[PDB]
C-alpha cells in the first residue's frame, strides 16, 4: 500500500504561506506574537453589541481590515470571502517570490463556511426596491459559494482545479487535503490552499451562542477562550484567512524554492453522530488521525506534537482529548491556538495549518492562553505558561468541524 | 501509472440510482418520459411571475414537490436542500435493498450550489423582530451548505467522510468525482454521492436573466431549451435532485447487488479565464475530459456517447463544441439532457449522471428536444427526434460550471 515514506505518494512541501488574523496582517508578526502571549481578542466595540444587547460582547477582528485595502470597484464587484481570497492570494504569490508555474499544473482548493452571504441580502433588497432589473449581473459570481477560490484561480491563472469544499470548522483544513491529493495522484504539481471567511457581526453570535457553544465572559475578554481549561464556556470568535502554497519536492528545487515543511498525508472521516455535536467517544476523530498517519509512514509514537482544534466547548475539549488518546498520540505536545486566535470556522484549519508548519519551522510551540486550572478528566500535554522549544519532527492539526467532519493533516520538518 | 484498466484502481460500479426532476419523482418513470420526448418544462404559475413580471415565464418545477413529503418536524428543523436530501437519500437505500455495510467505509459526498440559504433571510428577520433570542438553537445546521451531505451521512450511518464540494454547475459531478476518489484511494468501500439544489423563484431568476443566460422564449415553454440549435437564447430552470450508490465490485458482489455501470474515471480542471463565461477555447473542458479517460484506461476512440453539459446558451455550447473536438470525442453520439430537464445547477451534474448509467444500462439515448435547425458551426453528432439504440460501451458526462469549474466523468456499461 502505498505512503509518503516508501515513495507510493511524491514528497509534497510547504514552500509559502500568508494570512491574516485579529493579531496582525503579517504572518510573521502574528507568529511572534503568540510566542510573546498576545491575544487577539478583546471587547466587541461595534455598535451591534448594544444595539442588540447580545450575550456574547467579546471577539478578535482582524487586526488590519480587508476592505481597507479594497477600492470602489472591488468593494462593489466581490463578496467579502471573495475580497479577502484576492488580497491573501496576492500576498502569498509575492511570498513564493512570484514563481511561473505552469497553469495546467496549479490548482486551487479554498474552502470556506458560507459563502458571499451578504449579498444574497443585498440582491434581496435591491429587488424589493426596484424590480428584477435592480439586481446587479454579478449577483451569482458574488454570492456562489466557490467564488473565493474562482477569483484566487482566475487572479494566479490555476487550470487544473479549482475547488471549494465546505464543512463548517474543518473547511480550511479539508481544502488542503484535497490539494495535497489532486498532487499525489498526478492531477497538479502546485497547489495554492487554504481558507477564508466573514467578519463578526450580530446574526453569526445568535446563531452560535444560542447553541451555548461561545464564551460569555465579557469582562476578561483575553481569558474567555480556555480550551482544555476546567472553567472554558464555549468558545470566541476570531476573524483569520490563510492559504498556504504547496507542491511537490521536484518542483520546489526546480525553482529554487526554500521549503517550510512536508505536508505528509490527511485523513477525512466523519462522525454521523450529531448535526452540531461531537461524539463524546471521539473514535472516528481518531481515526483522521490514525488515517492521515497511514498515508504519511508514520506511526503515532513518531507525533511529537499536535495542534488541537481546541474550540473550548465542553464537549468539544473533552471529544478531542478521547480522539487524541484513541489515535495514540496521547503523549504529543498539544497547542491549542484559538485561545489567542478565537474560532473562524472555514478559516481557521488552514491557519492552524500554517501554525503548525512555523512550530516544526522554528521547532517552538506557542503557550495555550488561560490554560491555568487543567480539566481533571482532560490528561494532555498541554504547552503552557511560554513557548516551549523542542525536537518536534512530525506534527498533525486537528480539525472538527460542526456536521460531524474530522480532517487531520499530517506535517513534518523538512 | 495506475488506471481502472490495468488495475491501478479498483473497479468501482453504479448498484443503486434515485432522483426528483420536473418530469417524475420515480427516475425509471423519468428515463421513461425522456424517451417518449416529454418535457418538463412548462408556464410558471407562481405569482411571482406576475408580481415582478419577469423577463422569464417557464421552468420546470419538481413534479412531486419535495414538502408534500414533510411533516411538521421536518419543516421547521430542516433547509429545502436538506429535505431533498433526506428524502432521497431514504429513497436511495431502499432502492439498493437497505444493505448493511460497514460505517467506517461508507463516505457521503452531495454536492449544492448555495446551501440553506432561505434559512439566512429567515433568522434575519426573526432576529429584527424578537431579537437575538428568536434565532432557532437550530440555524447553524440548517444554513451552513455542509448540511445536506450531513443529513443523509448522519440518516446512513456514512463514517468515511461526509463532504460538501461547491462548483456551481459541476457540483453534483464534482460530488461523484470525490466519492471516487474516496474509494480508489482506500479510505471508502461504498459511498452515496449526488447533489441537491433549491427550488426556483424570483431572485435566482432575477439574478441568471440579468445575465443574459436564460431563455425568454415564454410563448412555448418546452421550445425554449434549445441545446446546439441556432435559436437557442439560453438556458431553462428545471429544478431536481440525484443521488447514487457507488462500490467497489468486490464490495458489490458479496451482498448480492447488480451493478447498473462502472465508474471509471473522473477529471477536474478549471478555465481560469472568466467568473461566468467559459473559455471559448475550450482546452481546458477538453483536458477534463482527456483526465478522466487517463484514469480509465482509455482512449477517445472508446468514448460511444457523450451526455453534454449542454446548457443552450450562445457561448456554452460552442466552448463545449471545441471542447470535445478538443478531447477527441467528436465522432460520439451527443446527448444535451436539459433540452428536456432544464438546468438544476448544483444537482444537474448527479442527474445526469444517472441518466449516463441509464443510457449505458439499456443501450439508448434519449432525443435532444428542440433540436431542429443545428448551428453551423457546430458540428455533432446529436440525437434527435426519437431515441436512438446503439451498442454504447463508454460514455462521458460533461459538467461545465460557472466559475470556470470543469468535471468529466467517465462510465462504462457492465
Ligand atoms: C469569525 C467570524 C465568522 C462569521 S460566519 O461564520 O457567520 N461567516 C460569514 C460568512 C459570510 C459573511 N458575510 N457577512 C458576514 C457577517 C459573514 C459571516
Ligand atoms: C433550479 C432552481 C435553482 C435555484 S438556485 O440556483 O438559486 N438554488 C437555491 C438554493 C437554495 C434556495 N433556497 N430557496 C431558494 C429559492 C433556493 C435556491
Ligand atoms: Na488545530
Ligand atoms: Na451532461
Amino acid at each position: 500500500q502505498p505512503s509518503t515514506a516508501n515513495g507510493g505518494f511524491p514528497s509534497v512541501v510547504v514552500t509559502a504561506v500568508t494570512a491574516t488574523t485579529s493579531i496582525s496582517p503579517d504572518i510573521e508578526s502574528t507568529w511572534k506574537g503568540l510566542l510573546a502571549g498576545e491575544s487577539g481578542i478583546h471587547a466587541l466595540e461595534d455598535e451591534f453589541v448594544t444595539k442588540w444587547d447580545l450575550a456574547v460582547k467579546i471577539g478578535g477582528h482582524l487586526k488590519d481590515p480587508v476592505d481597507s485595502h479594497m477600492g470602489r470597484l472591488d468593494m462593489r464587484r466581490m463578496s467579502y470571502v471573495q475580497r479577502m481570497g484576492k488580497l491573501l492570494g496576492g500576498q502569498l504569490w509575492e511570498s513564493a517570490g512570484s514563481p511561473e508555474v505552469d497553469p495546467d499544473r496549479f490548482a486551487v482548493v479554498v474552502g470556506t463556511g458560507l459563502g458571499g452571504a451578504e449579498r444574497i441580502v443585498e440582491s434581496y433588497d435591491l429587488m424589493n426596491a426596484g424590480g428584477p432589473r435592480k439586481v446587479s449581473p454579478l449577483a451569482v459570481q458574488m454570492i456562489m459559494p466557490n467564488g473565493a477560490a474562482a477569483v484566487i484561480g482566475l487572479q494566479l491563472g490555476a487550470r487544473a482545479g479549482v475547488m471549494t469544499p465546505v464543512s463548517a470548522c474543518s473547511s480550511g483544513s479539508e481544502a488542503i487535503a484535497h490539494a495535497w491529493r489532486q498532487i499525489v495522484m498526478g492531477d497538479a504539481d502546485v497547489a495554492v490552499c487554504g481558507g477564508v471567511e466573514g467578519p463578526i457581526e450580530a446574526l453569526p453570535i445568535a446563531a452560535f451562542s444560542m447553541m451555548r457553544a461561545m464564551s460569555t465572559r465579557n469582562d476578561e475578554p483575553e481569558r474567555a477562550s480556555r480550551p482544555f481549561d476546567k472553567d472554558r464556556d464555549g468558545f470566541v470568535f476570531g476573524e483569520a484567512g490563510a492559504l498556504m502554497l504547496i507542491e511537490t519536492e521536484e518542483h520546489a528545487k526546480a525553482r529554487g524554492a526554500k521549503p517550510l515543511a512536508r505536508l505528509l498525508g490527511a485523513g477525512i472521516t466523519s462522525d454521523a453522530f450529531h448535526m452540531v455535536a461531537p461524539a463524546a467517544d471521539g473514535v472516528r476523530a481518531g481515526r483522521a488521525m490514525t488515517r492521515s498517519l497511514e498515508l504519511a509512514g508514520l506511526s503515532p509514537a513518531d507525533i511529537d506534537h499536535v495542534n488541537a482544534h481546541g474550540t473550548a466547548t465542553p464537549i468539544g475539549d473533552a471529544a478531542e482529548a478521547n480522539a487524541i488518546r484513541v489515535a495514540g498520540c496521547d503523549q504529543a505536545a498539544v497547542y491549542a491556538p484559538k485561545s489567542a486566535l478565537g474560532h473562524s470556522i472555514g478559516a481557521v484549519g488552514a491557519l492552524e495549518s500554517v501554525l503548525t508548519v512555523l512550530t516544526l519551522r522554528d521547532g517552538v510551540i506557542p503557550p495555550t492562553l488561560n490554560y491555568e486550572t487543567p480539566d481533571p478528566e482532560i490528561d494532555l500535554d498541554v504547552v503552557a505558561g511560554e513557548p516551549r522549544y523542542g525536537d518536534y519532527r512530525y506534527a498533525v492539526n486537528n480539525s472538527f468541524g460542526f456536521g460531524g467532519h474530522n480532517v487531520a493533516l499530517a506535517f513534518g520538518r523538512y
